[PDB]
């Protein structure tokens, strides 16, 4: 149910194994996202040579950024599950985000 305590501790557990060995390293996240989003998120797959040079990785974080932006759900009627999961997510990005634009991988 929303915000249902096993319904969220399984999403919990579902991003922590998705996310491990992860942390940190956009493109691994950016071209792995397939297996984390729900369907119909939007997110098209991204292999990392469509990520290789600067302004690539930037372009599929923006195209991130618009799916899993607590804005951007809301505005497209997200339900609070689905909003919990992408806060998470979109945590493990920004984090990311801001690693590749100072030290990268």
């Amino acid at each position: 149910g929303p915000l249902g305590s096993e319904e969220i501790k399984n999403i919990d557990a579902k991003i922590r194994k998705w996310s491990s060995g992860k942390s940190g390293n956009i493109r691994s996240l950016l071209s792995t996202l397939q297996y984390i989003l729900w369907s119909g998120s939007g997110w098209k797959p991204v292999p990392l040579m469509d990520m290789i040079e600067g302004n690539a990785v930037r372009k599929s974080y923006q195209r991130a950024l618009l799916i899993l932006h607590p804005d951007k759900l809301q505005q497209k009627g997200a339900s609070a599950n689905q909003k919990y999961m992408a806060e998470k997510v979109f945590e493990l990005l920004q984090e990311a985000w801001d690693h590749f634009n100072t030290l990268g991988p």
